[PDB]
């Protein structure tokens, strides 16, 4: 009944994960929406959610890593987008999809960055011209200009229903967006149609396969859930990435201590005095630093169950952390001022 | 055919749009589920939501203008209720119905102010006594007083089940809440029945016509994904009016500049410093001055994609704005102190 | 019949509510799906939500009172758990179950503190080992330590599938987690099963009867309407217990007065200057003093519609309040220093 249970070995997380999830989904599709328990082969210690969280961080890291070539980063927008060229990776997309779902069912928030269109497509919708704004700003401006051109296309701008599709070392791939997209020039009359097709390409046709497998994954989990009724894509984004809540009161509550600290410690009582006087940008930095993100789960920061463990006597070492357990490793410094200097330099340098 | 597309001309908005949306119902009524694209006739410009937003603003403005007689404004609650008298308007209601629908699939929040009962009736519920508290303060007090009277009603009040519905000229038309209200005095025992019948008429019967229309319209652009998963009337009010989130950081992000401003600029930085140090009260006056409201869209303020453009050298002119584009025309003043002075006076003067 | 309507006399709330609800349940049970209208006998006075609120406070208070012995309190977590030995109380559990349900539709929050496991069980999900962590902190640690032990369970912890269950005055109750738990020693191979079964019994089998009644009561008010499909139980908790918003601006708007105090009054304006400064730790206390909790309903503090009534001329008493209506009886002090000094002592003394 309850209990999902995934046993995967680091080194093969993705393969192992996938394989198990495909069987479970085959046996009881519902088991995919239950309380997740991850276990790394050969490593003991009950998963209180921290393991499952590391499981998520790890999968997310491999997938968006350029190495595997599944997504492309936009230095500009700071968002990934499927790489149309990803080949023989149906399984990984199926997995990153499953994981996004599992992440929604366990109050776990991933640090993923897709353009609104990825969620919009996950809502069964087609990417359109307006959607081009976030995914491909550059391209969108051109189509915008072309659209808003006052002169006479054709004789001015000589373009057809053919478009380029390069690969790493150039080599465009003159794709026809329409039957004979060679001799059908773009006119102040085609442009409208040209743009909507150029847009349907890029956002949809261009990336099916990769995206088809991606949704299949998200759907093995989100099938039959309040997701079918969500309105805007931001709602799915909130479910996956978290809100921008900022309690800290509540975060202070539910904050446990290990290594001999306890709620009453000059170092702890000082920590909070400091943290609360923090500016929000600083509070969000601390969060990134101690957790995988700067956002909050469903219920707020208090649901993060942070742990401030001692990490040596006074020193100069910067406080470190384990973002999968939300554990702040804090060396018991001699002064509030030192704690403050050392904490700020630690989270701003991250 | 991406987009819904509404080609309408100012100086004939409500009609035209009603005529298109209607016809869009006479054919593949699916389109209503798509992404709205408004186009004012004559005017050339790609709708990136700014034209659409204006469509909404202008519409909402007329529909609630006393002139068109569809709604009445409660000077005190600053809310609007349906007008039992507006007949021959059973299409203009079906219109805001659509507009409210559309506004939910667009993260464009409206400037609609309905007493909770409207949303309650939309979720499919009957209006009751308690609802009068906001929709009819004064009426509610009278009925609350009737029920709470400690003396002997009948031996103290000359009222029966025949209540009046009065003109705009002082002419009353008797209306019987029950079989033969003329006789049949209200007693300490009927008063409840009386209050319940007087409330049912006024919140349900008296405006069945205009509401049903409003319901249909809302129903035309959202069907199937009802307010299922929305348990409180308040949840629907947010979808249409935004939350009271006030992120600002994030609003600072996503903010673009124009006319030579850029993220770096003494003025632009003095602005943020100022805006950030703004009391929440002020912060709300500014969203209202720059956007059509003090509320926030799904996803926080950052989704406003606000724009701040330079508007000539240090003047005395107070800044200005095009709410439908979230653009803040800011004169390149000669000082951070002058910016704050002119800005505040401008946001408080609107 | 607009409302549910529970006419009950104090001194007999649990009993009267139960009888009336048992009648409403028999006759058109529909009433169970209408907004609650409470009437304390012999106390004429429209229930504007105030009465309902008091009714909840009294019911929750009585039901979670150590006297009736239905729930047990954990002083570490400050949470309540079902008492497995709460024998002839099947009707009370239903009542408190019916309350939580109404809470879901009332923008009035119940200050009920349950381990997240309760709300998962309400969604028809069985509790799990991880779930204990909150309901049974110490038992959990044991089982965890049991599972993490690197030694040799048997010749180290000598234990079996027979656990010990006590009653008010010691005297365990050797419950067999398995067939003849007597002679099946827990080993490094059993413990997983031992721990599952132990976690199962406790959260599920152990409270079966009492929780079944509880769930039923909840179910009576929340039929079909998903709540069963929500992604996270915390979503059910929020609806019932409120979030942690702290608008105050907004709480200042919507705030009404009585007994002379008009929106404008040096004493009134002096009030907002004090509160608006304050610390959001004091602001949490103040909120706890005037209303039940420091949490806000759907929408924010503004929804609380707090009332500031003048409680006689300048005295030396501490301002007082009726939490059921979020009413702060404020004596018209001789300055804000009095005001500010009196209030601060009140909220930190009540």
């Amino acid at each position: 009944n309850p209990y999902l249970r995934l046993k995967v070995r680091r080194d093969h997380i993705i393969d192992d994960a996938l394989v198990r999830l495909e069987m479970i989904a085959m046996e009881n599709p519902a088991d995919l929406k239950k309380q997740l328990y991850v276990e790394f082969e050969g490593e003991q210690g009950v998963d209180e959610g921290g393991v499952s969280k590391e499981f998520f961080q790890l999968v997310v890291e491999e997938i968006f890593n350029p190495d595997i070539g599944m997504f492309t980063y936009d230095e500009s927008t700071k968002l990934f987008w499927f790489n149309p060229s990803s080949f023989e990776t149906e399984g990984q997309f199926t997995l990153i999809g499953i994981v996004l779902g599992l992440a929604i069912y366990n109050n776990c928030i991933l640090d993923v960055h897709f353009p609104m269109v990825v969620y919009r497509k996950l809502m069964g919708k087609k990417g359109t011209f307006r959607d081009l704004g976030d995914s491909h700003p550059v391209l969108y401006q051109s189509l915008k200009d072309l659209l808003e051109y006052e002169g006479n296309v054709e004789d001015d701008m000589m373009i057809t229903f053919q478009i380029s599709q390069t690969d790493l070392f150039g080599n465009p791939m003159m794709y026809d967006l329409k039957e004979n997209g060679d001799k059908i020039p773009i006119t102040n009359e085609n442009r409208k149609e040209f743009v909507n097709l150029y847009s349907d390409y890029i956002l949809n046709k261009s990336v099916e396969k990769q995206f088809k497998a991606f949704r299949r994954g998200f759907h093995m989990v989100t099938n039959e859930s309040p997701l079918k009724y969500l309105f805007r894509p931001e709602e799915i984004e909130l479910l996956i990435c978290g809100s921008r809540n900022l309690d800290f009161q509540a975060l202070e509550e539910t904050t446990e201590y290990d290594g001999g600290y306890t709620r009453d410690s000059v170092l702890i009582r000082e920590f909070w005095e400091i943290v609360h006087s923090f500016t929000d940008e600083q509070k969000r930095l601390f969060l990134q630093f101690t957790t995988g993100t700067d956002r909050a789960p469903v219920g707020g920061l208090g649901k993060l169950k942070m742990i401030i463990a001692k990490n040596g006597p006074d020193t100069e070492r910067l406080p470190t952390s384990h973002t999968c357990f939300n554990v702040l490793l804090l060396p018991e410094y001699s002064s509030k001022e030192k704690l403050k200097e050392r904490l700020l330099k630690a989270i701003t340098y991250a």
